[PDB]
């Protein structure tokens, strides 16, 4: 078949070593230039210079070494977004440690499951999530010890990384005669992502094939002094984690933000700089008429990527006309392949597309009953294979089998096409996929109509489903009957709506279409 698009080849060639190799590489050449920033803090205008973070990330590596940490050893890091995330991040993939983030605003049971698969020997967690730690710490005896990123000084009892480090590091270490360690790239585990969540397990590898495509000037951002970058996407996600180690690859200035505030970002945009912003697409509500816009400078803005949930086309070209870009950037991409393995190509854009496979990769469709591959325009679900795709679900092979088949092929969940260009769209989720009688309705369309809402659909037992709603006023019969007068006769909302403080969806921008369906059912 050419009916598998493959990627081209990298315009950036895969490197040598491994990731952590890779990145310390990376960094002590910015180390030793002065006064190139990795981090800033826009909430506290606080900086933090690729000398400072080398330099901290080097001491904890080697501190961690002389700890007894090593390949056969988890840590987790659990942290608000912070210019403290990546220290023991860094320092681990230095080191060839295991490092297992766990979601910042995660529950106690949440906390539990996702620890209880890492089974982290340390654990890194920022002041504001060391309680929950604790109160599930007794379920865990692996966890030895427990460090506090954001102090100096010890925290309640706890040594913080850099009392830690002053306990375990020589006086007078050089922090750039440290050489990390060498080990096998697809066997040495880099990190422990959550998707009940599974471990999925990602080998240094396919950190350093993300490390081609992130220096890739076609589908990631070419190295070019004094570039920052605005990330608001959580770093204990694969979209934060792999983009912004990417970012240090390329030596960029990461202004990250631990909440988006209108004001804010558009504050530090131009005071900043800023050539390329990351956002989530729920962000994209407050940039309709966003007045602010008008008024500063965002000369310096070359492109916005979103990624990691659809982005309607309309709120999309809005969006970029606002800010006169010829359109949004957009990646795809799950926890199970490392990063963004869809990217719009630069120099190729297509309103609503999620963009090209990017190189390395291949992506199919397939049909949902027989698994034939299918061809030009024909929607199904969405294949793909390459180096980025993890090795498997951490103690879960049973898992990892049903999602992986034998030649290597991830089964994304997702219904998508792609057409004569080779761009590719994404419907939605195939579990997200409404069925009204045999016929399919699909709810990012009955939204657009609607723009907050969210759609999902009823358990009639007669149709199988009901095209439902629920709808934050910005009544119901007055919209049931605009819904059907805009759509057509399956797509109708024969199961009306239902109204809501906010419509539930994930931090990444995803909806909530099992949430959703229970809200519903009252
Ligand atoms: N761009 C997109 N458009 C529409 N839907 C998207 C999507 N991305 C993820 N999704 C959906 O969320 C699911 C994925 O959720 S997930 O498991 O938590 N993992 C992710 O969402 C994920 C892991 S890595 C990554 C990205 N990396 C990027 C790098 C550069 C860039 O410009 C954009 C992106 S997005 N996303 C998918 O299965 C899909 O349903």
């Amino acid at each position: 078949a050419k009916n598998i698009k493959k990627g081209p080849a990298p315009f950036y060639p895969l490197e040598d070593g491994t990731a952590g190799e890779q990145l310390h590489k990376a960094m002590k050449r910015y180390a030793l230039v002065p006064g190139t920033i990795a981090f800033t803090d826009a909430h506290i205008e606080v900086n933090i210079t690729y000398a400072e973070y080398f330099e901290m990330s080097v001491r904890l590596a080697e501190a961690m070494k002389r700890y007894g940490l090593n390949t056969n050893h988890r840590i987790v890091v659990c942290s608000e977004n912070s210019l403290q995330f990546f220290m023991p991040v860094l320092g681990a993939l230095f080191i060839g440690v295991a490092v297992a983030p766990a979601n910042d605003i995660y529950n106690e049971r949440e906390l539990l499951n996702s620890m209880n698969i890492s089974q982290p020997t340390v654990v890194f967690v920022s002041k504001k999530g060391l309680q929950k730690i604790l109160n599930v710490q007794k379920k865990l005896p692996i966890i030895q010890k427990i460090i506090i990123m954001d102090s100096k000084t010890d925290y309640q009892g706890f040594q913080s990384m850099y009392t830690f480090v002053t306990s375990h590091l020589p006086p007078g270490f050089n922090e750039y005669d440290f050489v990390p360690e060498s080990f096998d790239r697809d066997k040495t585990i880099a990190l422990i992502m959550n998707s009940l969540p599974k471990g999925v397990a990602l080998p240094h590898r396919t950190a350093c094939v993300r490390f081609s495509h992130a220096r890739d000037p076609i589908f990631g951002n070419q190295i070019i002094p004094d570039t920052a970058i605005l990330s608001v996407v959580p770093f204990h996600h694969g979209f934060g984690m792999f983009t912004t180690l990417g970012y240090l690859i390329c030596g960029f200035r990461v202004v990250l933000m631990y909440r988006f505030e209108e004001e804010l970002f558009l504050r530090s945009l131009q005071d900043y700089k800023i050539q390329s912003a990351l956002l989530v697409p729920t962000l994209f509500s407050f940039f309709a008429k966003s007045t602010l816009i008008d008024k500063y400078d965002l000369s310096n803005l070359h492109e916005i990527a979103s990624g990691g949930a659809p982005l309607s086309k309309e709120v999309g070209e809005a969006v970029a006309k606002r800010f006169h870009l010829p359109g949004i950037r957009q990646g795809y991409g799950l926890t199970e392949t490392t990063s963004a393995i869809l990217i719009t190509p630069e120099g190729d854009d297509k309103p609503g597309a999620v963009g090209k496979v990017v190189p390395f990769f291949e992506a199919k469709v397939v049909d949902l009953d027989t698994g034939k591959t299918l061809g030009v325009n024909q929607r199904g679900e969405l294949c793909v294979r390459g180096p980025m795709i993890m090795s498997g679900y951490v103690n879960n092979p049973e898992a990892t089998n049903a999602l992986i088949d034998k030649d290597g092929w991830l089964h994304s969940g997702d219904i998508a096409y792609w057409d004569e260009d080779e761009h590719f769209f994404i419907v939605d989720r195939l579990k997200s996929l409404i069925k009204y009688k045999g016929y399919q309705v699909a709810p990012a369309e009955l939204e657009s109509i609607l723009l907050d809402a969210g759609v999902a659909g009823l358990p009639d037992d007669d149709a199988g489903e009901l095209p439902a709603a629920v709808v934050v006023l910005e009544t119901e019969k007055e919209i049931v009957d605009y819904v059907a007068s805009q759509v057509t006769t399956a797509k109708k909302l024969r199961g009306g709506v239902v109204f809501v403080d906010e419509v539930p969806k994930g931090l990444t921008g995803k909806l909530d279409a099992r949430k959703i369906r229970e809200i519903l059912i009252k």
